[PDB]
């Protein structure tokens, strides 16, 4: 079957709710590319939206090419560039669990993904391990980490006034139980600081194997996203941070209390994984627990 | 790092009891190929009789190349082709279940790797849909099934007097308890069908999605594999197979009525699978579900 004119389709390699993603070839060049695959559906989230987004984070760092957006039968199709597995798909590969050098040297280029898409004025919104997804075995960016995913990033200041957008509330929420800010669990606008605390809390899963708000109990889906929030207020940081370098719970700290319009210290987030580096005495190399015995 | 004087060791794509599973490339011809590592251990089965195994396969359709077996440190090393995903990893892709026409194509392959087995006077005894993987992406046999980890094999009749081996009992269940048959929940000595008999479950499975006898009750493990077996005789086969092709009941039926040293009449059990190809309107071509929209 062939899309987009130049485009053939080859096997699922992924299924979401929002549609079917098939591994492909370019037949004009022969490049190996992802389709995506979105049914035209009313309540579902244009694929357009994310193809705009591709194109403005276009040359940035750990953002895949984008190639094409058309519409074909019931379908909207978007043609990326085909990427490995992600973090969430390696962690089955190595005990459910990575080694504090890993989740240091992941969380580096993590941050670094996360800040670009900050500086473009968008806030992502759905930070969890699933959208991580690192480089095609045999070629030169294997061991980077690369960002997918933007059906819900929006603008959190004029892009050009660079004026922040005000604080709101009674907000519907959105992404992931197990990864949001409390904030997001409270109902309120999601700014910069919430991706941190997103992230933070996907570093300590990568530590710990596993979050203490997993698996709740028997109620609606609307009493989960409930017993959760509540779950995480009541999980004190130095006891969610036990037993790991200090500079995990100064991350989570300093990530809660951001003020909600207030500019992230990046260099100072990112030190912080970098004296845990040093401290274990390595670099940031491209060891990382995926590709050790 | 380098394994095998020329192979070189990329990231893990699979982890199992028995080890580790590595992608790597040959660097005298950049072909691909899987490493399997296995720790040198007391009760772990030596991974030189896999490569016998697969040695004395070479050549069969649907069996991959073996390349290298040695000894690196505290491992044991087996290089074999790299292959693409399993029909269990598949399953996932596709909602959890198949069409009748992946099953019955898929039963035919599956079937007749099964056959080839036999006819090198082995008997698998670890049927799973685990171990049946496709060809790698963009190749010639992409939509090829093949099958792998041979670490449970063994001899059914002398290899070159064709004579039976005798019927045993009092025998320690081995393979995964969901698809056995019903006799190696018995206790008796496995043979042809009972490989048969354990395809024709994974067969089911593939078509209901599920067995009746998944996740059953909160005790022990010697107790999982016999209550797991007491559900197997208790459910009966036209219950099993309610709702799907004959064929299916016919193939459930005559696996399980075979005698232990029976020849099976697999040109009966192919064209079983046939008619429902025939009834279907449809021929054996490569379209999968997991290459369908
Ligand atoms: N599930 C493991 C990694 N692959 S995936 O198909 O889910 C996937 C989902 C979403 C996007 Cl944008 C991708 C891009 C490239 N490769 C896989 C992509
Ligand atoms: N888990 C999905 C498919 N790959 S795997 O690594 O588990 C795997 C296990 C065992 C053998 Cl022999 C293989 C051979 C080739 N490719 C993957 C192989």
């Amino acid at each position: 079957n062939v899309v987009g004119v130049h485009y053939k389709v080859g096997r699922r390699i992924g299924e979401g709710s929002f549609g079917v993603i098939f591994e492909g070839t370019n037949l004009l060049n022969n490049q190996q590319v992802a389709i995506k695959f979105e049914p035209r559906r009313s309540d579902a989230p244009q694929l357009r939206d994310e193809y705009r987004t591709y194109k403005l984070l276009a040359g940035c760092t750990g953002i895949p090419n984008v190639y094409y957006f058309g519409q074909e039968g019931l379908h909207n199709v978007l043609v990326i560039d085909l990427l490995g597995p992600s973090l969430e798909d390696l962690l089955d590969l190595c005990g459910r669990k990575f080694s504090v050098k890993t989740v240091a040297m992941a969380a580096k280029q993590m941050l670094a993904r996360v800040q670009s898409i900050h500086e473009k004025s968008l806030v992502y919104r759905d930070i969890k391990p699933d959208n991580f997804l690192i480089g095609r075995p045999n070629s030169k960016n294997a061991n980077m980490i690369y960002v997918v995913d933007f059906g819900m990033v929006k603008f959190y200041r004029d892009p050009v006034t660079k004026q922040h957008i005000p604080y709101r509330e009674k907000k519907n929420l959105s992404g992931t139980a197990r990864y949001m800010s409390i904030n997001t669990h409270l109902g309120r606008e999601q700014s910069r600081r919430d991706d941190l605390e997103a992230l933070g809390h996907v570093f300590m899963y990568f530590l710990r194997g596993s979050l203490p708000w997993q698996g709740l109990k028997a109620a609606t889906n609307k009493q989960k996203y409930e017993r959760i929030g509540e779950k995480k207020q009541s999980t004190p940081l130095r006891e969610l941070c036990a037993g790991f370098p200090e500079e995990f719970y100064k991350y989570m700290h300093y990530a809660r209390n951001l003020a909600f319009d207030a500019t992230p210290d990046y260099d100072y987030l990112q030190g912080l994984f970098s004296k845990v580096l040093e401290r274990l005495n390595t670099t940031e190399d491209e060891n990382f627990d995926w590709n050790l015995l």
